[PDB]
């Protein structure tokens, strides 16, 4: 990763990609949005994590 995702961007990408409670649609949407804009990777990460926690099976 270097041309699209530098470091934290790629990390956020993987984190979202590997969120256990994040369903296909959500994850793919966040991943697509991050693929489109790696700059707001942190925003998308927090959003996706919030979603992942929101859908945390309890």
């Amino acid at each position: 990763a270097d041309n699209k995702f530098n470091k934290e961007q790629q990390n956020a990408f993987y984190e979202i990609l590997h969120l256990p409670n994040l369903n296909e649609e959500q994850r793919n949407a966040f991943i697509q949005s991050l693929k489109d804009d790696p700059s707001q990777s942190a925003a998308l990460l927090a959003a996706a994590k919030a979603l992942n926690d929101a859908q945390a099976p309890k």
